[PDB]
C-alpha cells in the first residue's frame, strides 16, 4: 500500500490537508459511524461545492489533531483514488497483486480506515483496469468483519444509483448529508485557500474582497453550493485583476473587481450585478399604455405588481409574478404580454395551451420517461427556463391546457423552480409568468326585453372560479381583468393600424395620407364592443386595403408616389391618383 | 418464526415445486431464516427427511473474483452446481437471489447462471432455497416459469415487540462486548419500544438493533463507556433521535398534558372562538382515554364557519400541537365523479400506478396525520 493509497494523517500532519473549517456536526457523525459494528463505514453524501472530500481529509486532520476520542483518534486515514491501484494495465499479476497487498496490511491494522473518493467509481461500476468489481467484492467482508473500515464519497444521485442497489452496502456503510456551509464559514474557506489563489494569480485580495465574494456570488450565482461559486469568483477576480491591467498592473483584488467577475460567471450585466434598470421599470407602463389603449387599469395592475417584485419585495425563491389574465376577446390581452416582453427587453417563451390538450403534454413539458424517445428533452418548458432564466414565459389560453399542467405550475408557483426528467432543474426566478384565459370572454348577444334597455351583463370571473381550482387561483399574484374597449380607444386603435398600413405601403415605396375624417369614420363603421379591437383590422382591412392592393397590382400605385383618402360628405372612401 | 422454518422444509419435503423461497422485505428477518436453516441441521434439528443435508450459500462474489471472465465463472459456477448436485440430500442456498438473475455477481462473469440452476430444478438434483422480496419476486420468479414453478411463496413477514426485546437479548452481549457496555432490561425494550415510535419506514430488526449497537458505540467513542459501561433507557432516547430527531424532546412527555395543553396552545395562535378549540381538545382526550374501538378513527369533525377565521389555523396547530402531519384536500376539486376515483385509488380512475389512491396515499405515509377536507358541501 506503499506507493498505492494516500495516507490522509500524514498529509494532515505535513499540511498538505487544509483544516476543516465548520462541519462539526457532520464529522461527528463519522465517527459515530466508524465507531459501529453494522453499518459502520459513513458516506459522505452531497452536491457540489459541499466539500464532502473536504471533510473527510477533515476528519483525518481532526485525527491527527486528536479532536476525536481515541476510539478514532491516531488511528489512520488513507485514501484511494483512480491513479495509483488504476495502473495495473497489464492486468492481474500488477492489480491483484497490488490491491490484495492493501486489503492484507489493511486487514492487519484493524486501526485503518480508507476514504474512497468518487465511490461510483467501483459501487454500480467496478471496470477501471478490468479489476474494481472484484476489488470492491474483496473489500467488503473486511468491512463486514470490522478488519477494514471505509469512508466514501458520492452525490444524492449518485448515491441512488449506487448504493441503493448493492445491499453489501446497505448493511455496511451509513449515509451522512452533506450541504453548504455558512456564509461566514464561506468566508474563512475563501480565507483560507485565498493565499493559494494570491500565489496562482500574483494578486492580493482584501477582507471586503472576500466577504464580497461570497456574497455577490451568492445574489447572482445558482450554479454551485457556497464554496465552489465564491471560489470561482476570488478566481476569476484574481485573473482578471493580473490579465486586464496591462498597462496599470494592480495586484489587490477589492470588491469592485469582485462585481465585475460576479456579472460576468452569473452571466448578468456590469452594472446591473449593483445597479439596477430603475428606469425602464418606471417607464414600463407609459410604453405599454401607448401600444394596448383602454386597458389602463390592466397596465397598471401588471406594472405595479412587476415593480414590486422588482423592488424586493416578495420572496427570494418564486417566479417575478404570475398573472392570469382574462377579459372578452380582442381587447389586448395578449398584446399587451407581447408587448411586455418588449418593453422590458426580455426574450418571450411562448406556449399555446391549445397545443396541450391531451394527457401526454407532460412527455413534452417535462420530458419523456427514459427508454422513449424524447426523454432526452428536458422538457420544452424547463429547457426553455434553463437556457432563458431570465424570460417572459406566456402560457396562451390556458383553460384548454389538459388539467395535468396544472401540477406543473402548481409547483413553479410556489417554489420558483421544475425539474426535468434528467434531475436538472429550471429557475423561474427571473421569469415573468402570464398566461391568459378566454373563460372571461364569455357574455351574450341578447339584451333585455323591454322598451328600455338595461344593463344584463353577468358577474366578472364567476366564470374563471369555474374553472381554475382555489389551489392555482390562490398563487397567482393576481388576475387581470381587461375590459370591453370603447369608441375612444377605438379612435386610437385606427390610428395605430393606419401607421401599421403605412408601413406597409412605405416597404411599396407609397406614401399615404388618410385624413382625419376618413378615421372618424372607419372607427364608426368597424365598431363593435363585443369583438374588442378585432373589427377594426378588419374595417381597415376592407375600407382601406382592398383598394390599395387593387392600385398597388393593377393601377396607379404600382411605381410608388403619394395617395391619400377623404371622407366623402356621403361616407365614402375618396382615394388620390398618384 | 418457527413456522417459516418448517415451512421451508416443508416446501423442502416436496417433489416438484419442491424449493422454497424466502420471501421478504428489508428487514424482516429472510436471511435470518435462512441462517436458521442451516443452523437446525449443524444441530442436527432437522428430520430425517433433510439427512444430515449441507445448505451451502452460493458464493458469487468468490465465484466472480479473480478472473471476471464468463469461461472462469462459468468453469467455477458449473463445477458447483456439479458438486453441489453430487452431494445427498444437498441444499442451495441463494441469498440476494433477485441479483443473480443478471450474471452472477457482474457483467462478464457467468450470464447463464439462472440458467444454469434452471435444469437442475427442473431434475430436483439439489434443492434450492432462495432468498428474494416480495417486490422482486413478480421480476424474478413470475418472470420466468423455470422458476416460478419450481419454487414455493414463503411470505416472510416482521416479528413482534417481545420477540425483537428476545433478539435484542439475544445479540446484546455481543454489542457490550464489542462496545464495552451494558444495556439495561429498560434499554433493549426501548430499542424496540422507540423505533417502532419514531423510526417509520423500516422494520422492528434492524432499528432496534442498529439503535443498540450505537448506544454501545456511541458510550465507546464518547468518554461513557469508560465509566458509564450501562446503557439505559435515556441513552437509547439519544440515539434513536440521533438519527429521528424526536424521543429526546418527545419520547415522552406527557400523554396527558400535551392535550390539556392544546386548549391553551390554541389560543395563543388562533384568537376568539375559544369553545372550538376547547371542543377539539375534549374529543382528543376522549379518543386517548380509550372511547371508541380500534378500527375506528381517532375522530371526526365537522368545522363550519365563515372564511378567514382560522378553520385551518386551528388545524394547522392542532397538527403542531399534536406531533402529526397535516394533509388537505379541497373537495371543490373532487366535485366531478372522475375526479373521485383519482382521490379514492379506486381499481378505476386512479393516479399514476402507484401513486394510486391520494387519499390512500396520504393516510399510509402519514398513518397519525390529521386529515383536512376543505368545503366538503362541493364534494
Ligand atoms: N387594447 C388594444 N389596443 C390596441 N390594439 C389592440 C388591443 N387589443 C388588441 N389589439 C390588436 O388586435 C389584435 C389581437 O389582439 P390580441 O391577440 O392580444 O387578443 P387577445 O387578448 O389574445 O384575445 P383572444 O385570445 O381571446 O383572441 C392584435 O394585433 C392587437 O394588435
Ligand atoms: N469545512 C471546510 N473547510 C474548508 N474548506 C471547505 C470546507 N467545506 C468545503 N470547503 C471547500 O469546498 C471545496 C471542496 O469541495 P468539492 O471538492 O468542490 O465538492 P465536490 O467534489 O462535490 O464538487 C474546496 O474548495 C474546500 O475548500
Ligand atoms: N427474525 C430475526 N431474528 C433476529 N434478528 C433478525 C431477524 N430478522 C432480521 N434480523 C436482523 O435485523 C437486520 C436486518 O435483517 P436482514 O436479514 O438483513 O433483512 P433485509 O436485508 O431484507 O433488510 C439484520 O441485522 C438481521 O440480523
Ligand atoms: N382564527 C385565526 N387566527 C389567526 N389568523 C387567522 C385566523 N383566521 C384567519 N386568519 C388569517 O386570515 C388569512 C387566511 O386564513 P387561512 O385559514 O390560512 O385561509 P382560509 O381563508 O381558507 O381560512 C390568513 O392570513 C390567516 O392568518
Amino acid at each position: 500500500m506503499e506507493n498505492f493509497t494516500t495516507n490522509l494523517n500524514q498529509l494532515a500532519r505535513v499540511g498538505g490537508i487544509d483544516p476543516l473549517i465548520g462541519r462539526e456536526k457532520e464529522l461527528e457523525r463519522a465517527i459515530q459511524v466508524l465507531c459501529r459494528r453494522r453499518k459502520n463505514n459513513p458516506l459522505l453524501v452531497g452536491e457540489s461545492g459541499v466539500g464532502k472530500t473536504a471533510i473527510a481529509e477533515g476528519l483525518a486532520w481532526r485525527i491527527v489533531q486528536g479532536d476525536v476520542p481515541e476510539v478514532m483518534a491516531d488511528c489512520t486515514i488513507y485514501s484511494l483514488d483512480i491513479g495509483s491501484l488504476l495502473a495495473g494495465t497489464k492486468y492481474r499479476g500488477d492489480f491483484e497483486k497490488r490491491f490484495k497487498a492493501l486489503l492484507k496490511q489493511l486487514e492487519q491494522d484493524t486501526n485503518s480506515i480508507l476514504f474512497i473518493d468518487e465511490i461510483h467509481t467501483i459501487i454500480g461500476a467496478g471496470a477501471a483496469s478490468g479489476g474494481q468489481v472484484d476489488a470492491a467484492n474483496l473489500i467488503k467482508p473486511l468491512l463486514s468483519s470490522g478488519k477494514i473500515r471505509v469512508i466514501g464519497s458520492t452525490t444524492y444521485q449518485e448515491f441512488s444509483n449506487i448504493f441503493e442497489k448493492d445491499r453489501a452496502l446497505a448493511r455496511r456503510f451509513q449515509k451522512i448529508d452533506i450541504t453548504e456551509p455558512s456564509i461566514e464559514e464561506t468566508v474563512q474557506i475563501i480565507n483560507g485557500l485565498k493565499p493559494k489563489y494570491e500565489a496562482h494569480h500574483d494578486v492580493r485580495y482584501t477582507a471586503k474582497a472576500v466577504r464580497a465574494a461570497v456574497e455577490l456570488a451568492v445574489k447572482y450565482i445558482n450554479d454551485r453550493h457556497l464554496p465552489d461559486k465564491a471560489i470561482d469568483v476570488i478566481d476569476e477576480a484574481g485573473a482578471r485583476a493580473r490579465l486586464m491591467p496591462v498597462s496599470k498592473r494592480k495586484k489587490t483584488v477589492n470588491v469592485a473587481d469582485i462585481e465585475s467577475v460576479v456579472a460576468r460567471i452569473a452571466r448578468i450585466p456590469e452594472k446591473s450585478v449593483s445597479q439596477s434598470d430603475r428606469d425602464t421599470l418606471k417607464n414600463l407602463g407609459d410604453r405599454l399604455k401607448m401600444l394596448v389603449f383602454g386597458q389602463d387599469k390592466a397596465i397598471e395592475a401588471l406594472t405595479e405588481a412587476i415593480k414590486m417584485a422588482r423592488a424586493g419585495l416578495g420572496h427570494e425563491h418564486k417566479p417575478v409574478g404570475s398573472f392570469l389574465f382574462a377579459g372578452p376577446t380582442g381587447v389586448g390581452k395578449t398584446e399587451v404580454t407581447v408587448q411586455l416582453s418588449k418593453a422590458l427587453g426580455i426574450e418571450l417563451l411562448r406556449f399555446d395551451m391549445s397545443e396541450y390538450m391531451e394527457r401526454h403534454t407532460v412527455s413534452r413539458l417535462i420530458g419523456a420517461p427514459p427508454g422513449y424517445v424524447g426523454f432526452d428533452q428536458g422538457g420544452l418548458l424547463t429547457d426553455a427556463v434553463i437556457k432563458h432564466p431570465h424570460a417572459v414565459l406566456l402560457l396562451d389560453e390556458i383553460e384548454k391546457a389538459h388539467p395535468d399542467v396544472f401540477n406543473i405550475l402548481l409547483q413553479v408557483m410556489d417554489n420558483g423552480t421544475l425539474t426535468d426528467n434528467n434531475g436538472r432543474k429550471a429557475d423561474f426566478r427571473n421569469v415573468v409568468l402570464v398566461m391568459t384565459t378566454n373563460a372571461g370572454v364569455r357574455e351574450t348577444e341578447r339584451k333585455s326585453i323591454g322598451l328600455i334597455h338595461q344593463d344584463n351583463s353577468t358577474d366578472a370571473m364567476e366564470e374563471i372560479k369555474k374553472i381554475f381550482t382555489p389551489e392555482f387561483r390562490n398563487r397567482l399574484d393576481n388576475i387581470i381583468w381587461f375590459d370591453h374597449l370603447s369608441t375612444d380607444v377605438i379612435h386610437q386603435v385606427v390610428d395605430k393600424f393606419i401607421v401599421e398600413l403605412q408601413v406597409q405601403l412605405d416597404q411599396k415605396g407609397v406614401s399615404l395620407e388618410v385624413s382625419q375624417e376618413a378615421r372618424n369614420w372607419l372607427a364608426e363603421k368597424g365598431y363593435d364592443r363585443a369583438m374588442g379591437a378585432r373589427p377594426m383590422a378588419r374595417v381597415i382591412q376592407d375600407n382601406l386595403k382592398k383598394p390599395l392592393a387593387n392600385e398597388l397590382l393593377f393601377g396607379s400605385l404600382v411605381d410608388g408616389g403619394q395617395v391619400t383618402v377623404a371622407l366623402d360628405k356621403e361616407k365614402n372612401e375618396l382615394t388620390y391618383g398618384f
